[PDB]
Formats: structure tokens, sequence, C-alpha cells
């Protein structure tokens, strides 16, 4: 179980291997250097201020000149500190011990990331000195290339995850994200350790162990991280540069509460994607090759996709003070439920107006629009006074091997509604008085009044083919199914007399 494995074949890529790659553990020879009294520098050369990563070179200069770097300094460190009677590596002459096969895994490393608490934790961090501005400290970290200056600076209201210009491969000035990170967070988790004030990790297993990464301290006591982003935004069906029509959309524009929903996210990332900007610069209403041909309609509509609006909350569903009713229902698809995000701007119709022209507003205007558009939507409708409804409803029709059923309906009603809470997303999105009660009242109007399950679910008397479930089935089904969604312990499925007694 390593989190520190390195497999070295900087070689292959001047032809095949003679033999294996090199298994080496990073961590332990970063041990034993230490307490030989030595540090990065036994194996890393720098320049310019800055260590390669690399092993005692700055270039892969050709196949022979790593060969007799690795060999030469490998080696020789393992064969002086034999000779002083230490702990030591593989000597000259053992090939295979350094050149082996076997190492199936033994593997335990997992990528690291800043959720928004560990991103915090550095921003109120006072080892981290602001920079071009008294109070602020994001120029520590971030930067955009400044063409003008020929130099890297740190752009005001421009930080994004350094994912978002770094990445699998360099770019030829950029690198890729593996050495960006360990240059910029070991530097200076190693300058901040010099002082002894708390530091970030250095040693492989300290960011990659899955152990070290459950200990580190995590905080929910995290202000709002703010360039500028808009409290309310105004998200639009773009057409796209390349498009025979310049067509306007078909539903009305989305508002967008988008300071609540930070607070409720764990990081920016997980929406944006790949950078912080609109959805729309990319998925456009017919798909664009930045997104890859994935339409703005999927972006915004995807049931399994945590990027997007409905598929987000579509995972809030699964939480098991909700699943009892979501796990059952179906979908309406209404013009009422599509109309809880696509609503009327003020004064004027969006459907007539192109894309272009709201997305050129300036910022604050476009902010002004979606506010009122959020801020004119309906009240919480709530639901029916529950002492309207049967405190108890005996469920008999079919009564026989038992006696019939009596059931807690206005009190399982109660725990619904006290398990719901304060969630926002049902509090919106359960539109009429009824809807909490269509999670058992299926497939008919909202209502104080529903019919029987009887009304539609036929008598019991088919063993072979019945269009969808019978009588029984459906109280077995609708019951049990909402008390293993909903994890209740009591009463339990096997126990027949805790729902029917007998007789
Ligand atoms: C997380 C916040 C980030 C880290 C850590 C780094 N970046 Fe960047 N970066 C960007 C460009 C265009 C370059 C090439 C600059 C040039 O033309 O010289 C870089 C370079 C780096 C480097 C190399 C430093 C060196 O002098 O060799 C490091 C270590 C690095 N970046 C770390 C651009 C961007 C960017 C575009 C918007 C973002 C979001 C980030 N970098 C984020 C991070
Ligand atoms: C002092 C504590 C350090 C730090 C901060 C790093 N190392 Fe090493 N390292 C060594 C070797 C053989 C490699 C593989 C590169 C190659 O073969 O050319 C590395 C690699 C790294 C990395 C990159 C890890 C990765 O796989 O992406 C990093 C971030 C790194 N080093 C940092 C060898 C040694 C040593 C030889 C005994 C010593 C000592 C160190 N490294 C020390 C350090
Ligand atoms: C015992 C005498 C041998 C022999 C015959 C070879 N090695 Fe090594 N070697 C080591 C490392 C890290 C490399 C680079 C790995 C890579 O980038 O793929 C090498 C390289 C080689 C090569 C060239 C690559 C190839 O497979 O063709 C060859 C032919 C080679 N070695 C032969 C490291 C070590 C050791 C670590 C201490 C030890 C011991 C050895 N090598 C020993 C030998
Ligand atoms: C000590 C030498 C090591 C070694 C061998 C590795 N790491 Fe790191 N690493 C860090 C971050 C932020 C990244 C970006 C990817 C991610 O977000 O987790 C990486 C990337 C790597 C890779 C590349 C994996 C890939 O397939 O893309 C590898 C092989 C790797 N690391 C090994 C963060 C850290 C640390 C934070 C302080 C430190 C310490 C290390 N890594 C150290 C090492
Ligand atoms: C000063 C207050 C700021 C501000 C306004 C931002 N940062 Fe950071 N940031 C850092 C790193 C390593 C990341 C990438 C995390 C990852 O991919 O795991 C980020 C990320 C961001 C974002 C996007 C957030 C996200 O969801 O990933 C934004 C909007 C942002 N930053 C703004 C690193 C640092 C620092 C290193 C110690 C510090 C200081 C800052 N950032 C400071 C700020
Ligand atoms: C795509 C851009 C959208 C749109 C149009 C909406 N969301 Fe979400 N949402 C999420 C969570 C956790 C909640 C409840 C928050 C709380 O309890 O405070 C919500 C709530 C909403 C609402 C109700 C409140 C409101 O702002 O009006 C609405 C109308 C809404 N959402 C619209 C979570 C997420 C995501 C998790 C990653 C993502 C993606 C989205 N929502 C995306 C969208
Ligand atoms: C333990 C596994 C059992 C067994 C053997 C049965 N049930 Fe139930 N059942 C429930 C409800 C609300 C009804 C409708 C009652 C009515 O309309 O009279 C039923 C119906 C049945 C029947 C058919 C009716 C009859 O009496 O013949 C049978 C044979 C039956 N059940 C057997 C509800 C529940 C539960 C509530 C969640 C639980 C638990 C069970 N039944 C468990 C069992
Ligand atoms: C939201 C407030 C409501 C309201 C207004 C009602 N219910 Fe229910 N209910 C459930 C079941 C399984 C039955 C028995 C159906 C049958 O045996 O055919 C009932 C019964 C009722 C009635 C009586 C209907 C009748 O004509 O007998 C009424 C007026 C009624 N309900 C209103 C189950 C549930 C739920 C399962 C968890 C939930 C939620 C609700 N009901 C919610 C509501
Ligand atoms: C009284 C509350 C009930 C109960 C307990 C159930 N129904 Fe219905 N149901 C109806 C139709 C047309 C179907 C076919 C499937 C569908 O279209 O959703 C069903 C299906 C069910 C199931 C099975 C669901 C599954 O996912 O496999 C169950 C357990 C069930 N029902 C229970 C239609 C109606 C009504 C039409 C007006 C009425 C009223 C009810 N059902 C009432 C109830
Ligand atoms: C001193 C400066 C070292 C240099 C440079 C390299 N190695 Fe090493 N190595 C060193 C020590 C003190 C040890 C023993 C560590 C221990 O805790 O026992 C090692 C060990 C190895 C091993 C054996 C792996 C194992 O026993 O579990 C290998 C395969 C190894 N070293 C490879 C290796 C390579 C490939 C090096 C250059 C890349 C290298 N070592 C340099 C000390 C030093
Ligand atoms: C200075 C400019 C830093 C850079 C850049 C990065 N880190 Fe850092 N990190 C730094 C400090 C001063 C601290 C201690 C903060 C405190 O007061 O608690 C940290 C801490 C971490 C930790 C905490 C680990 C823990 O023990 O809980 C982690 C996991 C960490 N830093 C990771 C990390 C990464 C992945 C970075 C680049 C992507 C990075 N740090 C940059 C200082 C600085
Ligand atoms: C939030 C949870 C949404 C619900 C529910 C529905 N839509 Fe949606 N849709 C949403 C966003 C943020 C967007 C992008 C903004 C915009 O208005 O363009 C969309 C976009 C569409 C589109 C494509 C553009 C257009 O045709 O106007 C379509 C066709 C669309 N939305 C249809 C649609 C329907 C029919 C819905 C109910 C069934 C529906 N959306 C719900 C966010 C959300
Ligand atoms: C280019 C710069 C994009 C931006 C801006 C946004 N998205 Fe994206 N998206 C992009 C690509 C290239 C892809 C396919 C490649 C990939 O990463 O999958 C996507 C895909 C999506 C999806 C579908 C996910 C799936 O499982 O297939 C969604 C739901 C999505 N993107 C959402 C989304 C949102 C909400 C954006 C603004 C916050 C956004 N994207 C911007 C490219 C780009
Ligand atoms: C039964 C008592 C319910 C519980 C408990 C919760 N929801 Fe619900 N919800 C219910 C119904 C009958 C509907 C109508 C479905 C339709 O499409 O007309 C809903 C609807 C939602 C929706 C949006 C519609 C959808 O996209 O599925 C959301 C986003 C929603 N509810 C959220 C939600 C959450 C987060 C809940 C737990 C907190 C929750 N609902 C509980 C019935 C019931």
């Amino acid at each position: 179980k390593r989190a520190d494995l390195i497999e070295i074949g900087a070689m292959e890529r001047f032809g095949k291997l003679d033999l294996p790659k090199v298994a080496f553990r990073h961590d332990q020879h970063t041990t034993a250097v230490t307490g030989m009294g030595k540090d990065c520098a036994a194996c890393h050369k720098s320049k310019d201020g800055k260590m390669s990563l690399k092993f005692m070179r700055l270039d892969d200069n050709s196949a022979a000149e790593l060969k007799e770097i690795y060999h030469a300094n490998c080696i020789g460190c393992h064969t002086d500190l034999a000779k002083a009677g230490k702990k030591t590596g593989p000597q000259d002459g053992e090939c295979r011990s350094c050149h082996n096969p076997k190492p199936s895994a033994a593997s335990s490393w997992k990528e690291i990331g800043f959720d928004k608490s560990l991103h915090y934790r550095h921003v109120a961090s006072k080892a981290i000195k602001p920079v071009g501005d008294p109070q602020k400290n994001c120029g520590a970290c971030h930067h955009v290339y400044d063409e003008a200056s020929k130099k890297l600076v740190w752009g005001k209201n421009k930080e994004d995850s350094c994912r978002a210009c770094h990445g699998e491969k360099p770019v030829d000035k950029r690198p890729a994200l593996d050495t960006a990170a360990h240059t910029a967070c070991i530097s200076c988790h190693m300058d901040v350790a010099k002082t002894k004030a708390e530091t970030g990790p250095v040693n492989c297993a300290g960011c990659h162990a899955p152990e070290a990464q459950a200990k580190f301290k995590v905080v929910r006591e995290v202000p709002r991280l703010d360039r500028g982003q808009p409290d309310a935004a105004l998200i639009l069906p773009v057409p796209g540069k390349d498009a025979p029509r310049e067509m306007k959309g078909t539903m009305k524009p989305v508002a967008f509460d988008h300071k609540a929903h930070e607070a409720k996210a764990n990081d920016c990332r997980t929406c944006h994607h790949v950078r912080i900007d609109t959805c729309t610069a990319c998925h456009t209403v017919n798909g664009t090759a930045d997104s890859k041909f994935v339409q703005l309609e999927k972006a915004m509509h995807q049931p399994d996709s945590m990027r997007s609006c409905v598929g987000c909350h579509n995972t809030r569903v699964q939480q098991p003070t909700c699943a009892g009713c979501h796990g059952f229902i179906k979908p309406t698809k209404s013009d009422a439920q599509c109309g809880v995000c696509h609503v009327a701007a003020p004064g004027f119709d969006a459907k007539q107006v192109e894309a272009g022209a709201l997305l050129n507003l300036k910022a604050e205007q476009r902010s002004q629009v979606a506010a009122s558009m959020l801020s004119a939507r309906p009240q919480p409708k709530g639901t029916f006074d529950l002492n309207d409804i049967p405190e108890k409803v005996v469920i008999g029709s079919i009564a026989k091997e038992y006696q019939p059923s009596e059931f807690p309906h206005r009190k399982i009603v109660k725990t619904l509604i006290a398990g719901i809470g304060e969630d926002k997303l049902a509090a919106t999105f359960h539109i009429e008085k009824g809807t909490l009660c269509q999670g058992c009242h299926h497939n008919s109007p909202a209502s104080l009044t529903p019919p029987k399950c009887a009304s539609c679910h036929g008598k019991p008397f088919d063993a072979d083919r019945g269009d969808r479930p019978g009588l029984k089935a459906a109280y077995h089904q609708q019951c049990m199914g909402c008390h293993d969604r909903m994890k209740i312990e009591k009463p339990a499925n096997t126990a027949c007399v805790d729902c029917h007694k007998e007789r």
C-alpha cells in the first residue's frame, strides 16, 4: 500500500527498453536522505530559483546521457552507503533488483484537489503574504500570461483552477498540471516550513495517501470566495457564431441564483468543469466543437450529470428524506414544472430578443434583470393544512387473510414535511399545495380529495397477466418501497402484523 511509487522510464522516449522500468519509492528515499543530513538537492538540480522535478539534470538530452545519469548517481549513493555499513539500495551488479518486472502494484495513490474548505485555509493564512493588494493574497498563487511584459502577473478577478490552463501534457510554455502543481505547491510548502509556521505537505504520501487526506482539517465556516461573480445570472439560448439562422430560442430565458448556489456547493469547478465563464461560450443551442457538440439543452437538463441543473438536482433527490417519494413517482415534464426555471423577463418578451443583445449588456445590467426575475417568482405555496386530511386511514377493501390495515396517514405526511425541513429545491419545485400528496397519490391532479387506489389498480384476480400492479401489489410496492428508500426501521417489511394484524 504505497502512494509514492514512480516508475522510472524516461528512456522509452528514445526507443524500446532493453530492461524493465525501475520502480522507485520516493518517500523511502527522502526519509533516508534527510536522515543523512541532506535535502532535495542531493538529487534535483535548480535554475533561476526553480527546482527541476527531474533527477540530476535540467534536460533529457539523449538516451545515452540519461542512462549514465541514472546509473552513476543512483548507484554511486548505494555504493557509498554499503561501503559505510548503512542500510542501502541495489548495488551495481544487481541489475534485476532495480530493473524489476514484478511490482504488480501496492499503490494507494489518489488525486488531490482543493474543495472550498482547503482553499480557504490557504487564503486565511498569515504565512501567505498579500501581493499587489494590501488585503489580498490571490496573486501569491494565481496568474495569467501578460503578453505585454512578457511575464506572469496576478490577473485581478481572473483567478481560476490550475486545471483551466495546465493540462495532461505541457503546451510548450505552460506545464502540464502535475509539474505546475508540484513546482508551485511543494516549493511554497518548503519555504514556509523553514519558518516553522504551519505548512502543507511535501512527502508524496502527504498529499496522495488516502489516510493522510482524511486527516486534513476541514472547515464548514467557509466565507464566500469572491472574484467578481454575479449574485444573479441570466442564462440564454445562445445560437453561436456559425449557425445559418441565428434563431432566438423556444423557451423563456432563465434567471439563476448564483450566490445561493455557491453557498451550497463544494467549489466552483463542479459546474465550471473547464474554466470559469458562461456555459454558453461553448454549449450553444446546437453545440460547438468547444463543447464536443454537447448542446445547451444537454448541458442544462442532462439527467445523470452533476454539472447540469436537472442532474445535480437529481442527485439531491436520492437523499433518504427525499427518496421515499422520488424513487416512486415519475416526472410530469409539465409546462408548470419547466416554468419553475424558464420565466418572464421584466419589461419585454425575451423570446423576441437575440441572445447577443442580452450577453452584450454590462454584467451589472444583466444581474439586475435576473434579480428582478428571481424576486418576482411566486412565493412557496406549501402544502394543504394537514388537518383537512384523514388522520388515519383504514385500508381494507381486499381484507381477507389478515385484517384491514390501519395506517398513520397524517403523521407520515408531517414527517415527510419535517424531513424536507428547510430545503429550497423542494420548497420551490413543490408547486401546488397537493404536490406532496402526489408522492403517493400518483397520476391524478394535485388535490385535497385524491381517488382511492382501487379507482384504478385492478381488483386482485390475475395470477398470470395483469396490466400494471393489481391492488395488493401496489400497496406492498408503495408502502414497503418507501420504507426501504427512507431507511425506516419499523415496521419492518417482514413484520406482516405490524401493518395488518391477523384473522
Ligand atoms: C494553480 C493556481 C496554478 C498553478 C499552481 C500554476 N498555474 Fe499557471 N501558467 C499559465 C501560463 C499561460 C503559463 C506559461 C507562462 C509563460 O508563457 O511563461 C503558466 C505557467 C505556469 C508555471 C510555470 C512557471 C515558470 O516560469 O516556468 C507554473 C508553475 C504554473 N503556471 C502554475 C496560465 C495559467 C492559467 C490561465 C488562465 C491559470 C488558470 C493557471 N496558470 C493556474 C495555475
Ligand atoms: C526534496 C524533499 C524533494 C522534492 C521536494 C522532490 N524530490 Fe524527487 N525524484 C527523484 C526521482 C528519481 C524522480 C523521478 C524523475 C526522474 O526519474 O527523472 C523524482 C521526481 C520528483 C517529483 C515528480 C513526481 C512525479 O512522479 O510526478 C517531485 C514532485 C519531486 N521529485 C520532488 C529522486 C529524488 C531523490 C533521490 C534520492 C531525492 C532526495 C528527491 N527526489 C527529493 C525530492
Ligand atoms: C546491472 C548491471 C544493470 C544493467 C545491465 C542495466 N542497469 Fe540500469 N537503469 C536504472 C534506471 C533508473 C534506468 C533508466 C530507466 C528508464 O528510463 O527506462 C536505467 C537504465 C538502463 C538501461 C537503458 C534503458 C533500457 O532498458 O534499455 C539499461 C540497458 C540498463 N539500465 C542496464 C537504474 C539501475 C539501478 C538502480 C540502482 C541499477 C542497480 C541498475 N540500473 C542496474 C543495471
Ligand atoms: C512525491 C514525489 C510525489 C509524487 C511521486 C507524486 N506526487 Fe503529486 N500531485 C499534486 C497535485 C495537485 C496533482 C495534480 C493532479 C491532482 O490534482 O491530484 C499531482 C499530480 C501527480 C501525478 C500525476 C497523475 C496523473 O496521471 O495526472 C503523480 C504521478 C503524482 N502527483 C505523484 C499534489 C501533490 C502534492 C501537494 C503538496 C505533493 C506533495 C505531491 N503531489 C507529491 C507527489
Ligand atoms: C484570493 C482571495 C483568491 C481568490 C479570489 C482565488 N484564489 Fe485560488 N486556487 C488555488 C488553487 C491551487 C486552486 C485549484 C484547486 C484545485 O483545482 O484543486 C484554486 C482555485 C481557485 C478558483 C476556482 C475554484 C475551484 O473550484 O477550483 C478560484 C475562483 C480562485 N481560486 C480564486 C490556490 C490559491 C492560493 C494558494 C495558496 C491562494 C492564496 C489563492 N488561490 C487565493 C485565491
Ligand atoms: C442550472 C444552471 C441550475 C438551475 C437553473 C438551478 N440549479 Fe440548483 N440547487 C442546488 C441545491 C443544493 C439547491 C437547494 C439549495 C438550498 O437548500 O438553499 C438548489 C436549489 C435550486 C433552486 C431553489 C432555490 C433557488 O435558487 O431558486 C432553483 C430554482 C435552482 N436550484 C435552479 C444544486 C445545484 C447544482 C449542484 C451542483 C447545480 C449544477 C445546480 N443546482 C444547477 C442549477
Ligand atoms: C409480511 C411479509 C406480509 C404478508 C404475508 C402480507 N403483508 Fe400486506 N398489505 C398491506 C396493505 C396496506 C394491504 C391492503 C389491505 C387491505 O386493503 O385490506 C395489504 C394487503 C395484503 C394482502 C391481501 C389482503 C388480504 O388480507 O388478503 C396480503 C395477503 C398481505 N398483505 C400479506 C401492507 C403491508 C405492509 C405495510 C407496509 C406490510 C409490512 C405487509 N403488508 C406485510 C405483509
Ligand atoms: C397531501 C396533503 C395528501 C392529501 C391531501 C391526501 N393524502 Fe393520502 N392516502 C394514502 C393512501 C395509501 C390512501 C388510501 C387510498 C385507498 O385506499 O384507495 C390515502 C388516502 C387518502 C384519502 C382518502 C381517500 C379515500 O377516498 O379513501 C384522502 C382524502 C387523502 N389520502 C388525501 C397515502 C398517502 C401518502 C403516502 C405516503 C401521502 C404523502 C398522502 N397520502 C398525502 C395526502
Ligand atoms: C393509491 C395511492 C395508489 C397506489 C398505492 C398505487 N397507485 Fe398506481 N399506477 C397507475 C398507472 C397508470 C400505473 C402504471 C405505471 C405508471 O404509469 O406509473 C401505476 C403504477 C403503480 C405502481 C408500480 C410503479 C412501478 O414503478 O413499477 C404502484 C406501486 C402503484 N401504481 C400504486 C395509476 C394510478 C391511478 C390512476 C388514476 C391511481 C388513482 C393510482 N395509481 C393510485 C395508486
Ligand atoms: C542516496 C543519496 C540515494 C540515492 C541517490 C538513491 N538511493 Fe536508492 N536507496 C537509498 C537508501 C538509503 C535505500 C534503502 C532505503 C530503505 O529504507 O531501506 C535505497 C533503496 C533503493 C531501492 C530498494 C527498494 C526497497 O528496498 O524497498 C531501490 C530500488 C532504489 N533505492 C533505487 C534507486 C534509484 C532508481 C535511484 C536513482 C534513481 C536511487 N535509488 C538513488 C539511497 C539512495
Ligand atoms: C503558498 C503560496 C502555498 C502554496 C502555493 C500552496 N500551499 Fe498548501 N499550504 C500552505 C500553507 C501555509 C499551509 C498551512 C495552512 C494552515 O495554516 O493550516 C498549507 C496547507 C496545505 C495543506 C494542508 C494539509 C493539512 O495538514 O491539513 C494541503 C493539503 C495543501 N496545502 C496542499 C496544497 C496544494 C495541493 C497546493 C497546490 C495545488 C498548495 N497547497 C499550494 C501554503 C501554500
Ligand atoms: C432548471 C432546473 C430547469 C428546468 C426545470 C428546465 N430548464 Fe430548460 N433550461 C434551463 C437552463 C439554465 C437553460 C439555458 C437557458 C435558456 O433559457 O436558454 C435551459 C434551456 C432550455 C432549452 C434550449 C434553449 C431553448 O430552446 O430555449 C430548451 C429547449 C429547454 N430549456 C427546455 C426545457 C423544458 C421543455 C423544460 C421542462 C420540461 C425545461 N427546459 C426545464 C434550465 C431548466
Ligand atoms: C468550453 C469552454 C465549455 C464550457 C465553457 C462549458 N462546457 Fe460543458 N462540456 C464541454 C465539453 C468539451 C464537454 C464534453 C467533454 C466533457 O468534458 O465531457 C462538456 C460536457 C458537459 C456536460 C455533459 C457531461 C456528460 O456526462 O457527457 C454538461 C452537463 C456540461 N458540460 C455542463 C456545463 C455547464 C453547466 C457549464 C457552465 C457552468 C459548462 N458546461 C461550460 C465544454 C464546456
Ligand atoms: C412526497 C411527499 C415528496 C417528497 C417527500 C419530496 N418530493 Fe419532491 N416532488 C414530489 C412530487 C409529486 C413532485 C412532482 C413531480 C413532477 O414532475 O411533477 C416533486 C418534485 C420535485 C422536484 C422537481 C421535479 C423533478 O425534477 O423531479 C424537485 C427538484 C424536488 N421535488 C426536490 C425535492 C427534494 C430536494 C426533496 C427532499 C428534500 C423532495 N423533492 C421531497 C413529491 C415529493
